[PDB]
């Protein structure tokens, strides 16, 4: 995703997202079906 | 770091990580602060 689309899907910046624990990044990404 | 701890931290096996270009390996390590 572009950064703009990333924000639209996840309601946060890619940078903020990368601050989450990996299991939670995956939990949110794999919720959005993006794998 | 065990193989499983590595997979826990990076979200992929060592074998997958090694098949990323060096700069992306570095990008992930400099995200993880390692």
């Amino acid at each position: 995703l572009s950064d703009e689309d990333f924000k639209a899907v996840f309601g946060m910046t890619r940078s903020a997202f990368a601050n989450l624990p990996l299991w939670k990044q995956q939990h949110l990404k794999k919720e959005k079906g993006l794998f």
